[PDB]
């Protein structure tokens, strides 16, 4: 193909503009993933109590830090209890001689007038709206594991209708499905709807990643291939910082998502004047409009060579892709064949581990550290130079001591946070950054060596396995934290177990790397 391109210019304004605009959407894109960081923040909370908050009431001689002493019992965590209120106000417990056993604990009940929420750092949340808290606490991660399940039926359904639809055009409606949903769910009336649209909205959202990255590929020269990846991965890398901007300023979670939303009505604005994919459209057999497509790029470029080009030129040197149409292949032959199983389930275990570690960890903050914005802000300052770190140790070290070592500083990052005392907040924010980061840099490394690892026809669908195997083990990211009922240790040694056992695997790998 890249003849053509050639011709057309194969990197130039128009790739420059294409990149451009397409990076600044994989930006917002990021934004959407990770809001319920901060739409979903679970400010601290109590009991609604008669003392403390009908102040129509006769009035109070004694300040608020005695009446809630008096009026809410204390905690394991040694802190106001989260769930239970004294049954009738305990004025016993504010004498000095006075004890936790001058009570018996069915003298507590639960909040039956529901929940009073904490202002200072967020105006409201989905957790404060829809009270998901105490008996109903499952039901934050199963909203965060709905989004990714929807990211995973959205990727299986994209592939067909992208080969039957196009490129660009699939790539439109999901930018409009993405404004749609977005908007929706900002202002749902109800917990489920609220679901169904973030489900929604997911299943656009794997449509964007995609065809982002493929129209990118059948646009792009080979000899400028490997750049145009690498900044599509830093889009994501801003994406984060961005994150941290706009929900600093944005308080109130229904304005966050629709403010993070809006943009897209923009990008499906824009995306009606990026051309479409030529491969594409000469492989469907459709070369008068693919050369019309050659010939606005041309246009854009500046070019002067446009005058060549006809169909019967189109044909003659496409005929190189027209001709893989005669090789199909599936997943069960990476299993079925000797040789290749023992890769296939090592390289599928290592794209498992990135999905599930990142989205574990990426999605619960507030429990990392002691400040949510700079958190945020850091895994992503933190991600740029583990990805170009990442990239240059790839060439000079080659690709499997890499990724083991890169798996492995994540793994034990992660796990070093279980022993780290919880009074070093600033120690334990650091590792779980250098966790994140290393992460990032391995998912680096394992999209190029899944792509090395096996025979040419196979390859596709290896990284196919691959990516998909990623979208599955994300769903099971955040049901993970469910554990931490039993300590808030146990969700973190899972998560930083899963990368050093596939960092350890990946020293079976072959290398790859010529020398
Ligand atoms: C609040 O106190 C007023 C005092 O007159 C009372 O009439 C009202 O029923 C109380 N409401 C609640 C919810 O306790
Ligand atoms: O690893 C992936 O490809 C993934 C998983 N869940 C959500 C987004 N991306």
């Amino acid at each position: 193909f890249s003849e053509l391109l050639d011709l057309v210019g194969g990197l130039g304004r128009f790739q420059v503009l294409q990149t451009m605009a397409l990076m600044v959407s994989i930006m917002w894109l990021c934004t959407q993933s990770m809001l319920e960081n901060f739409s979903a923040a679970v400010p601290s909370h109590r009991c609604w109590a008669p003392l403390l908050d009908n102040s129509t009431a006769v009035s109070t001689s004694l300040s608020p830090e005695a009446l809630l002493a008096i009026s809410i019992p204390p905690g394991p965590n040694q802190r106001p209890h989260q769930c239970r209120r004294f049954r009738q106000p305990q004025w016993q417990l504010l004498d000095p001689n006075a004890t936790a056993t001058s009570w018996s604990e069915a003298d507590t009940e639960p909040c039956v007038d529901g929940w009073v929420y904490d202002r200072s750092i967020f105006t409201s949340t989905i957790v404060a709206k829809w009270n998901l808290v105490c008996d109903s606490h499952a039901l934050k991660p199963m909203a965060q594991s709905i989004y990714l399940a929807g990211i995973l039926v959205g990727a299986a359904a994209c592939g067909p209708a992208s080969d039957r639809f196009g490129r660009r055009l699939v790539l439109t409606w999901s930018y409009l499905q993405m404004a749609v949903m977005g908007t929706a769910a900002a202002f749902a009336p109800a917990f489920p709807v609220y679901c169904l649209f973030r489900f929604l909205l997911a299943f656009a959202v794997a449509g964007v990643m995609m065809n982002t990255g493929t129209l990118l590929m059948e646009w792009t020269a080979a000899r400028a291939r490997p750049l145009v990846m690498t900044l599509n991965s830093l889009g994501f890398s801003f994406g984060h910082g961005l994150t941290a901007a706009v929900a600093y300023g944005v308080r109130d979670w229904t304005l966050l998502q629709l403010v993070v939303s809006v943009p897209f009505f923009l990008c499906f604005l824009y995306s009606w004047w990026l051309p479409e994919s030529a491969r594409w459209l000469i492989i469907k057999g459709k070369p008068d409009q693919a050369l019309q497509e050659l010939r606005k790029v041309a246009r854009i470029n500046g070019h002067k060579e446009a005058k060549n080009l006809t169909i019967e030129v189109l044909m003659s040197s496409v005929k190189e892709e027209v001709a893989s149409a005669k090789e199909p292949r599936s997943v069960l032959d990476l299993f079925c064949v000797p040789g290749l199983r023992f890769r296939t389930c090592i390289s599928t275990l290592c794209w498992f581990a990135f999905g599930f570690t990142f989205f574990g960890l990426a999605l619960d903050l507030q429990a990392l550290g002691s400040n949510i914005f700079l958190l945020q802000m850091f895994i992503g300052v933190v991600d740029i130079p583990a990805k170009m770190g990442a990239l240059l140790l790839l060439s000079h070290l080659g690709r499997r001591p890499t990724l083991a070592a890169s798996l492995l500083l994540a793994g034990l990052c992660i796990l070093a946070n279980t022993l780290v005392p919880h009074e070093m907040g600033a120690l334990r924010s650091a590792l779980a950054v250098l966790g994140l980061g290393g992460v990032g840099a391995a998912f680096t490394c394992i999209t190029i060596y899944s792509s090395e690892l096996f025979p040419t026809v196979l390859r596709m669908t290896a990284v196919g396995l691959g990516q998909m195997a990623a979208r599955g083990g994300a769903i099971l990211g955040p049901l993970v934290r469910l554990l931490g009922v039993h300590g808030p240790w146990l969700p973190l040694l899972v998560y930083g177990t899963v990368p050093v056992l596939s960092g350890l695997a990946a020293l079976l790998l072959p290398e790859t790397q010529s020398l």
